[PDB]
C-alpha cells in the first residue's frame, strides 16, 4: 500500500508558516524559527570563513536545484553538523507536532502535553543548524531540496514515507540505518531503514 504500515496512517502534523521557537519569559522576548535559522546560518557561513553581508543566513536552494549557497567543498562539513544535531536528540521523547528550529517544544492533540519532536519537527531542528529553513510538514519538506532515487540514497539524505510523502521522513545514516522521530510513547531513535511506504525517491538538501 501507499503507507509505512509500523505507523499511522495518516498524514504527519502540518503547521504552518513561522512558528515561535524561543520564548523568554524573564526578558521579555520571543523568535521563530525562521529568526533561529537565520542566525545559525549566518554562524555557519561565518565558521567556513564565507560570510557575506547580502547573506541573510537561510542557506535555501531553489527546489529542485543541485545548487545551493554551501559550497560543494565544505557540504559533507555542513551535512555532519546536521547529523550531530539530529543525532544529540536520541532519547528525547516523541510529541505529535513537536519540534522547532530551537529544540524539541510541546505538539499538538496527543502532543500537547509532551515537549518532544515529531517526524518533520527533527528534520527542520537538525537542518536549521546550517541555515536550511524548512517547513513542519513532512510533505511540504518533500516538495523542496533535490530528489535522489530511494536506490541511490546517501547519509545525510532525507527518506519519505506515504504519498507525496505526507506520512512520515527520516534522516538517512548510511549502512541501512536512519534517525527518527517515530510515534506516541517512544523516543527520537536510530532505526533500521524500512522500505514499506518509503518514496521513490529521498531529498538531498545539501550538496557534496
Amino acid at each position: 500500500g501507499l503507507w509505512d504500515p509500523t505507523l499511522p496512517m495518516i498524514p504527519s502534523a502540518n503547521i504552518p508558516g513561522d512558528p515561535i521557537a524561543v520564548v523568554n519569559q524573564v526578558l521579555g522576548i520571543s523568535a521563530t524559527s525562521a529568526q533561529v535559522t537565520a542566525n545559525m546560518g549566518r554562524k555557519f557561513l561565518e565558521q567556513l570563513g564565507i560570510l557575506q553581508p547580502t547573506d541573510t543566513g537561510i542557506t535555501n536552494a531553489p527546489a529542485g536545484s543541485a545548487q545551493g549557497r554551501i559550497p560543494r567543498v565544505y557540504g559533507r562539513q555542513a551535512s555532519e553538523y546536521v547529523i550531530r544535531r539530529g543525532m544529540s536528540q536520541i532519547g528525547v521523547p516523541y510529541s505529535w507536532g513537536g519540534g522547532n528550529a530551537a529544540g524539541p517544544s510541546k505538539g499538538i492533540d496527543s502532543g500537547a502535553g509532551t515537549v518532544g519532536f515529531d517526524c518533520s519537527g527533527l528534520v527542520l531542528y537538525s537542518f536549521a543548524g546550517v541555515g536550511i529553513k524548512l517547513p513542519h510538514y513532512s510533505g511540504s519538506q518533500y516538495n523542496l531540496g533535490r530528489k535522489i532515487p530511494s536506490s541511490q540514497m546517501r547519509r545525510g539524505d532525507v527518506i519519505f514515507y506515504g504519498p507525496n510523502g505526507s506520512q512520515h521522513v527520516t534522516i538517512y545514516l548510511g549502512n541501512g540505518q536512519m534517525l527518527e522521530a517515530p510515534d506516541v510513547g517512544l523516543k527520537v531513535r536510530v532505526a533500521p531503514v524500512r522500505t514499506a511506504g518509503m518514496t521513490p525517491y529521498v531529498v538531498r538538501y545539501i550538496e557534496y
